[PDB]
DNA sequence: CATCTG
DNA sequence: CAGATG
């Protein structure tokens, strides 16, 4: 956790690079287990060979651990940190809509910057365009104080359109968090579930309303159950308009809301633990359900949940207020 | 995983 | 349809 930190960090730099710049998924994947293992490892790696000793740790990585331990730096790390081509990719990629794949094409075309991008708005698709238009707003965190305002709107409009809707803002926002990156509203309706054959309107109706009042400003992606967009808190009395924020709305069958809700609320670590406890308690859990573990090996059949309560109970556990869902 | 592009 | 992105 700090005893093999540099090592783990270098490895991660290396890993990421393989993947984003080269196309070295193997290699890339290679740095990863290595960091994962040395990461677990209980002592102070004092040398290459010592590390080599681990699994996932081979000759090459050892070599590197050597140089790093031997001197505060890595040549290769140093070479990549410079190289423009590499730096560009780390950069273009910052744009919502640009993954590595795209980042490579652009660079090989010479677009290596924001301006480049602008000059070539023609080569970018809808998503990417919005992403470019809001580069700035997109990187700005969302102060909870804003979140509450947003949340107030979404919730009210959903209400108007149908009393039967059930919306919830998952995220860290949910677990307390003073600010967040984006807004995800989990959504369900009684008239929508596991069997129930579809109801696209269910999601389209609300999205619409949201734009009707102007909360939503752009559409990144709109499918039958998942909407990806852009919203904004109405600029009060002209002098201070808000940044544009990322937002997601997802339809969930009412019969798998809470697991979902639970799930998305996190944290990752809270999940896992609750996840492992479940198991002990003779249970299975995932994104949509909680199942009674048979003994033959495994086994299923969806336990019936009405709240986040029904779940905990199941695995017989202390109901956790969202704030305490930390670890 | 669900969406989009081409 | 494979393949990218989030
Ligand atoms: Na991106
Ligand atoms: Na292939």
């Amino acid at each position: 956790e700090t005893l093999n930190g540099g090592i783990t960090d270098m490895l991660t730099e290396l890993a990421n690079f393989e993947k984003n710049v080269s196309q070295a998924i193997h290699k890339y994947n290679a740095y990863r287990k290595a960091a994962s293992v040395i990461a677990k490892y209980p002592h102070k790696i004092k040398s290459g060979a010592e590390a080599k000793k681990l699994p996932g740790v081979g000759t090459k990585i050892a070599e590197k651990i050597d140089e790093f331990l031997a001197t505060g730096k890595l040549r290769k790390l140093e070479k990549i940190r410079q190289d423009d081509t590499s730096s560009s990719i780390n950069f273009l990629t910052r744009v919502s809509g640009i993954g590595p794949s795209a980042a490579r094409k652009f660079v090989d075309e010479g677009i290596k910057t924001l301006e480049d991008l602008r000059k070539n708005e023609d080569k970018l698709n809808h998503h990417q365009r919005i992403g470019l238009k809001y580069f700035g707003d997109f990187e700005k965190r969302i102060p909870r104080e804003e979140m509450l305002q947003m949340q107030d709107i979404v919730l009210n409009e959903v209400k108007k359109v149908d009393s039967e809707y059930i919306a919830t803002v998952c995220g860290s926002f949910r677990r307390g968090a003073e600010s967040s990156g984006d807004m995800d509203v989990l959504l369900t309706h009684p008239s929508f579930t596991s069997e129930s054959t579809k109801q696209p309107k269910l999601l389209h109706q609300v999205v619409e309303q949201l734009q009707k009042v102007h909360f939503i400003t752009d559409t990144l992606s709109k499918g039958e159950t998942k909407f990806m967009g852009v919203c904004q808190l109405p600029s009060k009395n002209d002098e201070k308009e808000y940044p544009h924020r990322r937002i997601d709305i997802r339809l969930i069958p009412k019969d798998q809301y809470y697991c979902g809700v639970l799930y998305f609320t996190g944290s990752d670590i809270f999940n896992k633990n609750m996840r492992a406890h479940a198991l002990e308690k003779g249970f299975t859990i995932n994104e949509y359900t909680i199942r009674p573990l048979g003994v033959t090996g495994v086994a299923g059949e969806p336990l019936p949940v009405d709240s986040e309560k029904d779940i905990f109970d199941y695995i017989q556990w202390k109901y956790r207020e969202p704030k305490d869902r930390s670890e």
